């Protein structure tokens, strides 16, 4: 009878999933925007009232806002005019409206093309990024002040990151950091002076008579990095007539010495910063924790001060070292490091001692920490029933770390195994979010109480919409290589046969400290391929994938292309000894690094796949940017890693592709894998005299995210693997 | 029984076609390389000597790609490290070698990165380009003189063409011209300073960490057209110590009027040039024959010497006006022009008659002059069985223009019915070419007794092999369309068997005068296709195509994309209602302008084809260059065409797509045909919920010709032709 989930049900969000995104703004108190009306909700008393109607969003172009309201509550504003720039970064437009006078302010009004904005953490100060430079507002209807005048396109960036700082460091635009009072504003300046340009062809409108040419400065591995330097503004003396009070902290000897990069910024107390640097080798990192100097206006600093963390087995942390959390009085903190046994666990640290306590053990990892009192810290991990792609929130009581409770593990066993947590100020209520393995699930909870004040989101709408649809089932279990356990995943197909043979389709990632095996729910172009071509989709998470200690991390260290490809192709081995899979008939693909390793396994000659379908794929480690390369290869000089850099390309393996049916697709416009990773790759190819296909997508980035290219990708891909597997 | 002509025959050339070339060097000896050894032949006699032993060779070290003797036969030009550029242009090093002391001159030798040189037509002068500016050797072992100081990259040209006039109007890298005696030395200079930049990506060899970007001084339709001066200069005052003689021709006012182009520069005698004008309207052209006057060094030209050329159907020419053919003492000439019946034959003029006299008249054209004598002018033209498609000698009485003699015509009426010849100094002798459509056929003849004197290569090799393989048989004929004859071909495959039902593959160029229907002999990739895969591979030369006079020819003036791409539906349509064809499987595919003509086609929605493969095509006129595009399209402005240049995109038809699998290549490197036209086209059709197949070439350019390359996209082409027809 019913239906089947199908490609256009995919590409057009026919069957739309629910999420609850809300604003605290205040212990107990949060935003949330209904339809096009922000909402207060009191979480303490249970009751809620517009903060403002639909009727003041008075469209300036097309659609419009995100909303921000400023801590003190006295203003709002409103964001609207987006226009898109890499993952993160973006310039829109900005309309601040009073909520006293109930009136939009005309006067003062905020740049066209902001780069950043942003309220100071108290009253309502505002502090922006506009042409690479900073202004402050002490007032909506005054005049800003301009902070920085060294603002200079492609070359200097005040406040806000440059390319590669924004996509592997800070994973952010924003650059500048208001301290609790507001009485500081804190900010990077990064200096690309040095940095190569990468270019390329943006044809732009149809209309457009000459192509432009993009550069942008993106240093490729062991390229001149860009610079950075760090200050804290004392915005008090800020006054038109007056100069910008400031100091420039400097970085410790230790990261001095050579080329460095700042990794974090966090705000211990107003008279306090934490300063998280990491030599460009990326397995040095340290903590430099300063003081403000009342009687000199400046942030001094000590050894006493300082924490080093370091790897020896690969690099600190997992994509960047963890983010320290410090106590209310900022003498001690916490942060996640590797223990004596390579898991991610909470450790104690005080200020000015370097030696740290593990409040936390086992064979699983924390997560990230999430909230944290006088009493308790809240944190998520992988812990729950000992699988690594599960996610629960936690707490551990700071005077016995025998205290621990699992919040959410037990909420809804079985619809709820993946959670993120949104704690409101002072932590004395949260919001669950819960991603699967069942629809999506949104709950508030108090934090004394431990209850569950309310539902905000149960999807029980797109549940009716499913009952009446074939959904395929997605199972992880686990396998064993190298003597050791590794998750996997498939998605089954409606009334999973049985002992009848499907055709395989492994989908790949397996980047460092990567996790594509999880209980995540997920509507996909494989839940497509599942239930209406009946195809399994596998998945698996072999070496160097995350989240199950440093050892399994680590395995790929220096060496990509090798174990998470290797491990690739061993478990598919096996998917096939199992008697469901049609071995004649196995296909893998990816996107990004999965296209990487879906080219290195096709390239393999390793006679188990059929066809292959590589998307935006690194193909020659030399062409992607420094710090993500560096990290895990580091420096492709004979002295050091050239070696592995050499034999790790796709093209290297071009000769064997001749024994595969091969797609590769790239998005001219990629400011994250160049073109140029697909060029020299088909290059190798037709040299080597493979066949293959091709799709070029004009104008289209890292994501293909357009919709027509979206939709056409899939239906393109779509065809492709039915052709590969004789599908109607 | 025997085997077919392979797609790897095609490939590699398993099957070579000789020809011979050689170089006359007087009336009666011309040179040739034999076994890599320089001989001279002398002409009736049919003696050689060795003029260069290829030991001569062996002892330099490098690849000697190409020679050159001066004229007084005392030196000879070794052309090594070779650097192809656009079509014609590239650079190069130089050697000149003593032919008297047999040594390798080694002072004052020519620099490395030469532009172009050339001997003066007597003696043994040189006259190089190299960084754009003009140098003058009058001895091989002495220092050249410098003679233009402006030569500046992608900005300023002396003696050498910019992109634009290479490819567009003189087909040629050189813009210098010695006179006949050597003593002036004209040139052209172009400046590109106010002409737009195409730029684009050139990814190099996998080691080039960062893509370069290409960029060219490129004008497209309607964008502002670098400009030109022409000069003489007076090589005679030519010393170091001494300023530069130069007098700057400045075209004729009805053209200085306003944008214009130089495209023709003939020596008549030592004191008078002729120089040929086009105004940026290619309707307009007219011929300025200029004298040296001895009291002043200018060049005088006079209103009773010019000669005014306009069209009023459509452009003056058939890519640029004829050339004029001045008899030995300069006072008249012969030129090709159009008949007050439309069709271009040779006119008499006077070199001050406004009126000149048609020597030759018919419904045929004559295709060129290629030699005058005083009492003989030799012409080549398709008159012979009414076949615009062939080509052969003929030769007229200038003192009776009603005795014309076919030189060619009945020396293999059945095996050659295409020519094109070779005269020898004074016309004493002519070499024969014929190209089809038997194997070709070298010959020499005296034009005393127009006997012939020897047969220098008949290619009787070819002809033993292909007879041990079923060679397809082309068949060329007519249908009416509009009521006319148009002409057509096919490649009907071996052992053709009417009644069976074959699949049709149309073969399109269709560009403005030009002709696919013709009778040279041609191993190409259809002749595979035919041979082997039993496929029939027609082409079609319908509104628009050449050689048939101006009526059928300027039928799609300013309105490219309409008739001649109609013509081809009309036309396949015919061949889809014969027996022998199953209309359920009609193809085709172009290049350049034939991609685009396939293009317009396939986006017809005629229904008549099912699949078609576009290659470099054009996508949008606004895309293309000036000179090319304004001449058959005219100002892509709404006070002039711009209409015409809207709705004859292919975009505008991207939603017909949906009915008809199509396959697009374009080399990424293409400086001529921008890869923009072809990211252009993808975008619209995937905008338009379109699916269709790409293929691009990583560096390759519009000839995507590298040996690589060249393979691939012939093999690749080859597996989509067979899968839309449904072919093993
Ligand atoms: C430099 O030039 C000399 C010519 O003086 C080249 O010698 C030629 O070498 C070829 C190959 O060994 C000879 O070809 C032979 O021709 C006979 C016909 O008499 C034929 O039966 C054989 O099958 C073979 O093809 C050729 O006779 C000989 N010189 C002549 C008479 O043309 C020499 O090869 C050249 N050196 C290089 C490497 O360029
Ligand atoms: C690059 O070369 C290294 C060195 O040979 C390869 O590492 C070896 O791989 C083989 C086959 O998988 C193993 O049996 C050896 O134990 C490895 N030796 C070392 C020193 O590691 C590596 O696999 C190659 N990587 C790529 C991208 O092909
Ligand atoms: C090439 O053409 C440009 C104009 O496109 C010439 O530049 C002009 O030069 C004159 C005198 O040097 C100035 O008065 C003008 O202002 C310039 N025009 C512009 C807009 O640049 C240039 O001189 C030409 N080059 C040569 C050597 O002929
Ligand atoms: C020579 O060509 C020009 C350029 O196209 C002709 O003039 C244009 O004619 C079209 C219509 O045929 C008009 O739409 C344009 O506005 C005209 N432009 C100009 C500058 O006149 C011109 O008529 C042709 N000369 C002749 C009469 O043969
Ligand atoms: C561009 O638009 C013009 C105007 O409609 C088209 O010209 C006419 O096309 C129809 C269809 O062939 C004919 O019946 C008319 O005789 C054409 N002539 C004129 C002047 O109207 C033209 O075909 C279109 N060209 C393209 C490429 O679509
Ligand atoms: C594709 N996945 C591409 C090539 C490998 C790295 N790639 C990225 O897009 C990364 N920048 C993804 C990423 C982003 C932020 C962090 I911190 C870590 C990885
Ligand atoms: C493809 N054939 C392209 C589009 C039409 C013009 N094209 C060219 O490549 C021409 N530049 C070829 C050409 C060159 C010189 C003359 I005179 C005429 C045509
Ligand atoms: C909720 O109701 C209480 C009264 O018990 C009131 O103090 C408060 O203003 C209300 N808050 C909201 C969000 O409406
Ligand atoms: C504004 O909100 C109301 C609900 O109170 C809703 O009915 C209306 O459609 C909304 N208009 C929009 C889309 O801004
Ligand atoms: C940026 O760095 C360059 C050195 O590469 C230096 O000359 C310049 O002063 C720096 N700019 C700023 C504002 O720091
Ligand atoms: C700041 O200086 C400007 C002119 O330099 C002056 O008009 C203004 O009054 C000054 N600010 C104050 C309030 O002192
Ligand atoms: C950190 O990485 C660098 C660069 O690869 C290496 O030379 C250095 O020895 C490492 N330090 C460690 C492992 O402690
Ligand atoms: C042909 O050329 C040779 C020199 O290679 C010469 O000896 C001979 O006399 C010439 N033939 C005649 C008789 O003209
Ligand atoms: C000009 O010629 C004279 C000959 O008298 C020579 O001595 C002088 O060096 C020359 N000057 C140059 C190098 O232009």
């Amino acid at each position: 009878s019913r239906r089947t989930y199908t490609l256009t049900d995919y590409l057009k969000s026919t069957f739309r999933v629910k999420f609850y995104t809300l604003q605290w703004i205040s212990d107990h108190e949060y935003l949330y925007k209904q339809e096009n009306n922000i909402l207060l909700f009191n979480a303490e008393y249970g009751n809620s009232s517009i903060f403002l109607e639909n009727s003041t969003f008075d469209e300036l172009g097309y659609s419009t806002n995100d909303y921000s309201v400023s801590p003190d509550r006295q203003f709002i504003l409103f964001e609207y005019n987006y226009v898109k720039q890499w993952r993160h970064s973006y310039t829109a437009s900005y309309d601040i409206y009073d909520l006293n006078k109930r009136q939009l302010i005309t006067e003062e009004r905020i740049p066209n093309n902001t780069q950043w904005i942003t309220w100071s953490p108290v009253g309502h100060k505002l502090a922006y990024v506009w042409n690479n430079d900073i202004y402050v507002k002490n007032e909506p209807n005054l005049s800003s002040q301009r902070i920085t005048w060294t603002g200079k396109e492609n070359v200097i960036y005040n406040g806000v990151t440059d390319w590669v700082y924004e996509e592997e460091v800070f994973s952010a635009y924003s650059a500048l950091w208001w301290s609790p009072n507001g009485t500081f504003l804190a900010y990077a300046q990064f200096n690309d002076t040095e940095v190569p340009l990468i270019e390329y062809s943006f044809y732009s409108d149809e209309s457009l008579q000459y192509p432009k040419t993009v550069r942008i400065p993106y240093p490729k591995a062991g390229a001149e990095n860009p610079t950075v330097k760090f200050f804290v503004v004392d915005t008090r003396t800020l006054s038109p007539n007056a100069s910008v009070t400031s100091y420039q902290i400097v970085p410790p000897a230790s990261v001095l010495i050579g080329d460095h990069y700042l990794c974090g910024v966090t705000w211990v107390t107003e008279e306090r910063i934490s300063l998280q640097w990491i030599r460009r080798a990326q397995n040095y990192s340290i903590i430099d924790i300063c003081d403000y100097d009342e009687s000199t206006g400046r942030w001094i600093s000590s050894v006493a001060r300082q924490h080093i963390e370091i790897s020896t087995t690969g690099w600190v942390g997992r994509f960047r070292p963890a983010e320290p959390h410090f106590t209310s009085d900022g003498n001690s903190f916490y942060k996640i490091i590797s223990n004596e046994e390579g898991y991610k666990h909470i450790c104690h640290f005080q200020t000015d001692k370097s030696n740290c306590t593990f409040i936390t053990k086992g064979a699983w990892e924390v997560i990230g920490i999430e909230a944290l009192t006088s009493d308790y810290l809240y944190y998520i991990s992988n812990e729950h029933k000992g699988m690594p792609g599960g996610r629960n929130l936690y707490r551990i009581q700071l005077n016995d770390y025998t205290k621990v409770t699992c919040l959410s593990c037990e909420l809804n066993p079985e619809r709820c195994q993946y959670y993120s947590a949104s704690f409101s100020n002072k932590a004395k209520y949260y919001q669950l979010r819960c991603f699967g393995p069942g629809l999506p699930l949104y709950t508030l909870h108090s934090s004394s109480s431990d209850k569950e004040l309310r539902v905000l989101e149960d999807n029980s709408a797109l549940d009716k919409m499913l009952q009446d649809v074939q959904m395929p089932s997605k199972k992880l279990d686990v396998i064993n290589l190298h003597g050791t356990k590794f998750w996997y995943q498939m998605i089954l197909p409606p009334h999973f046969d049985k002992s009848k043979k499907y055709p395989l389709l492994i989908e790949v990632y397996a980047g460092p400290c990567s996790q594509k095996v999880d209980t995540v729910f997920r509507l996909s172009w494989a839940t497509y391929l599942a239930s209406t071509e009946n195809i399994i989709v596998a998945s698996f998470d072999g070496r160097g994938s995350g989240y199950q200690g440093d050892k399994i991390m680590h395995a790929i260290n220096r060496r990509l292309g090798t174990f998470e490809v290797e491990d690739q192709i061993e478990a598919t081995r096996q998917f096939s000894k199992m008697g469901f899979v049609d071995d004649k008939r196995i296909a893998i693909w990816g996107w990004s690094y999965g296209g990487y390793v879906t080219s290195m396994v096709l390239g393999a000659g390793s006679g188990v796949f059929k066809c292959g379908i590589a998307v935006a794929p690194v193909s020659k480690w030399e062409y992607y940017d420094s710090v993500y390369t560096e990290r895990y290869m580091g420096l492709p000089t004979p002295e050091d890693n050239l070696d592995y850099y050499r034999n790790s390309t796709v093209m290297s393996r071009a000769e064997n592709f001749k024994q595969v049916e091969y797609l590769l697709i790239h998005g001219t416009a990629d400011d994250n894998v160049h073109f140029q990773q697909s060029a020299q790759l088909s290059k190798a190819l037709v040299d080597a005299g493979v066949d293959f296909q091709t799709m070029w997508y004009t104008d289209e980035d890292h994501g293909i995210a357009s919709n027509m290219a979206h939709q056409h990708i899939y239906t393109h891909m779509s065809h492709f693997l039915k052709q590969c597997f004789s599908l109607p």
